């Protein structure tokens, strides 16, 4: 007896039918607004149409494999495994571009002004191109031996009725655990999450370092104007003056930059005025003149502070949005990896049931669902180019 397994494979065709059509439809948006906007069309997303076009390879392709390869049909053990490994070739992509996202993402941090010479436009689609190739070479390496096809089921394969040269084309029956747990998840993806979370790490120190530099750097001007407002003599005047030369040069250093530097030149060439009173011991000369300096800071000097701290602000808040990202990937992908370290690991665990199998499988697949909306939540011009696309071309 038993359920008549036809009832369960409806409800999971069912599901993963719905996950297909929505991961197509999301995932041309996305192309759809890149293609649209010229404010999109920048390195980081290149990467990010890369990542959706693995995604609508999911719907088209990979989904309807996983339905195929659920029946157990008969099948030439090669062409099985192709049809049971093209999904790692889609899931390698996306942890490529996912890195070359956090890559690009902490240069544009760290290198502000190298950024443009170094990560061009030509650069990234050789990049996207090598990274699609060694995909393909990752994801399909049991076809090149690494493969149970040499020791078929044959109680399987007889009780199918499959041929001769046939297997009964089920996934753990073809492809080795082994290259599962040990070359695909810690060589292949583990070690890229990894590597993720640490330079998503670096992003988020070296922009607190950065607002830290620029605070001090601005306590630094104006506890030193009250030192010189405070003072008594010459030398006290002088040795603030000095120490406020220095924070101003710094600041400088950290179209619309030629406004920029006007206002640290009378800034700097002000502390120099008062520096050269200060060394001749005119006293209350140069404190009159130091006061000076802070109709300059209130013209110049914090106007280029704010913008400073919203454009970081922007990347953190840009940065964190790519984070989330990586984690539902890691997410949605972690517990069939899990499932398999225990199916290897502890021969003496029963294996998990199919009904978690298949639950985990249909939970990785809803990953190429949720990019779509990660964009328009967190991210304005994906947002409002959304909008505009549905309005026009939908209603
Ligand atoms: C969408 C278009 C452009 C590409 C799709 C190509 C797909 C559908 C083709 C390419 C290779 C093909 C497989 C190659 C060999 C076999 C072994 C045979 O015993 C069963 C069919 C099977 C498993 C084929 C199924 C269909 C297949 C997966
Ligand atoms: C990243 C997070 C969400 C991972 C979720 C943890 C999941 C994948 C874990 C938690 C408990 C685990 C199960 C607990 C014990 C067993 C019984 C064993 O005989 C087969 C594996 C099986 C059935 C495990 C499968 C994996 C499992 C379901
Ligand atoms: C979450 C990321 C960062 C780390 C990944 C954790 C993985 C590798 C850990 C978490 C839980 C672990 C499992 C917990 C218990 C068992 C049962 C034991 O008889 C064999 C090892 C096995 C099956 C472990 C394998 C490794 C394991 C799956
Ligand atoms: C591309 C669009 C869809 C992909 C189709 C998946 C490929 C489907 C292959 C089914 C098959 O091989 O059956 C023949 C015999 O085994 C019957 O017993
Ligand atoms: C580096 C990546 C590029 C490597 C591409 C080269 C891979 C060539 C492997 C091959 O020819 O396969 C034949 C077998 O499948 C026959 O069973
Ligand atoms: C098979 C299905 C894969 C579908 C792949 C679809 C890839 C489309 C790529 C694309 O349209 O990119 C244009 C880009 O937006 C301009 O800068
Ligand atoms: C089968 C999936 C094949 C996917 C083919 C690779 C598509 C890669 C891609 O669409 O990249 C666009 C590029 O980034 C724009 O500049
Ligand atoms: C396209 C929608 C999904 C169609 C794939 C279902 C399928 O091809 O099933 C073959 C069957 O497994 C052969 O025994
Ligand atoms: C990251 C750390 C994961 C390390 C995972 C290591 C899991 C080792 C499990 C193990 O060694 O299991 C012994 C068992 O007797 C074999 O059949
Ligand atoms: C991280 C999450 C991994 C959570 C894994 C939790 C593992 C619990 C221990 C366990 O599942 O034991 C299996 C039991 O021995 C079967 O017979
Ligand atoms: C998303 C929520 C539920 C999806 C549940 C999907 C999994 C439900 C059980 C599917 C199942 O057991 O599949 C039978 C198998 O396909 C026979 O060949
Ligand atoms: N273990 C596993 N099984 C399957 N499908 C087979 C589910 C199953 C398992 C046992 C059984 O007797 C009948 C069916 N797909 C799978 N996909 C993956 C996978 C992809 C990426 C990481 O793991 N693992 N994986
Ligand atoms: C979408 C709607 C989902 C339907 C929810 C529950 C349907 C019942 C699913 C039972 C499948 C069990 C199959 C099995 O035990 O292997
Ligand atoms: C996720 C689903 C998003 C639905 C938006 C419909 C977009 C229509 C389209 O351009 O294909
Ligand atoms: C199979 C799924 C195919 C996915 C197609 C992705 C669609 C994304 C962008 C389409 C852009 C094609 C160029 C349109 C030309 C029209 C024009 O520019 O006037
Ligand atoms: C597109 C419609 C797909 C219809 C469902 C196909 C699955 C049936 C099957 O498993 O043979
Ligand atoms: C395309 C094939 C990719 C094969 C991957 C092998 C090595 C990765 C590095 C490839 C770099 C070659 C191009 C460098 C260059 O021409 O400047
Ligand atoms: C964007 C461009 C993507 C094109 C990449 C294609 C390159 C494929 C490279 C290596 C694939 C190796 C898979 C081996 C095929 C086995 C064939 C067989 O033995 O039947
Ligand atoms: C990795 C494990 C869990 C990842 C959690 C996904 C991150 C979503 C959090 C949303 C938020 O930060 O507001
Ligand atoms: C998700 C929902 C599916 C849960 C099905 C769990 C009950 C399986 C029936 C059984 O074999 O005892
Ligand atoms: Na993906």
């Amino acid at each position: 007896d038993g359920a008549p397994p036809i009832m369960g494979s409806s409800v999971y065709i069912t599901v993963e039918l719905a996950i297909a059509v929505l991961a197509i439809l999301g995932n041309v948006l996305v192309c759809w607004a890149v293609w649209l906007n010229s404010n999109l069309q920048n390195v980081t997303n290149y990467f990010v149409v890369s990542l959706a076009a693995a995604d609508i390879a999911v719907g088209v392709l990979a989904i309807p494999f996983a339905i195929t390869i659920s029946t157990g049909f008969c099948a030439a053990c090669h062409g099985c495994l192709f049809i049971a490994c093209f999904v790692l070739v889609l899931t390698q992509s996306s942890i490529f571009s996912l890195l070359a996202i956090a890559i690009d993402r902490y240069i544009a941090i760290r290198i502000p002004l190298r950024y443009n010479g170094l990560v061009t436009g030509t650069r990234a689609k050789g990049i996207i191109a090598i990274c699609w190739v060694l995909s393909f070479a990752i994801g399909l390496t049991p076809m090149l031996g690494w493969n149970n096809c040499g020791q078929p089921k044959e109680g399987k394969n007889h009780s199918q009725g499959c041929g001769e040269g046939q297997v009964a084309c089920l996934f753990e029956d073809v492809v080795p655990m082994n290259y599962m747990v040990y070359f695909n998840f810690f060589a292949c993806v583990l070690v890229p999450l990894l590597l993720m979370l640490g330079v998503y790490l670096r992003i988020f120190l070296a922009a607190r370092r950065q607002l830290a530099d620029l605070e001090d750097n601005w306590e630094t001007l104006n506890d030193n104007l009250k030192v010189i407002e405070k003072a008594d003599n010459a030398a006290q005047v002088k040795d603030a003056l000095t120490k406020m030369r220095a924070a101003a040069l710094d600041a400088q250093k950290a179209p619309e930059m030629k406004d920029f530097r006007h206002g640290f030149d009378i800034l700097v060439g002000q502390i120099d005025d008062a520096l050269k009173l200060a060394n001749e011991g005119k006293v209350k000369e140069a404190q009159a003149a130091a006061e000076q300096l802070k109709t300059t800071r209130n013209a110049y000097i914090q106007k280029y502070l704010e913008r400073a701290r919203s454009t970081l602000q922007k990347e953190v808040h840009a940065a964190k949005s790519l984070a989330i990202i990586v984690g539902l990937f890691a997410l949605c992908w972690l517990p069939l990896h899990i499932i398999n370290c225990f199916t290897f690991f502890c021969p003496d665990c029963s294996h998990a049931p199919l009904w978690l199998m298949y639950l985990a499988i249909v939970l990785s697949h809803t990953n190429s669902v949720v990019n779509p909306f990660i964009y328009a939540y967190r991210i304005r011009e994906f947002r409002q180019t959304f909008r505009k696309i549905i309005r026009s071309h939908v209603l």
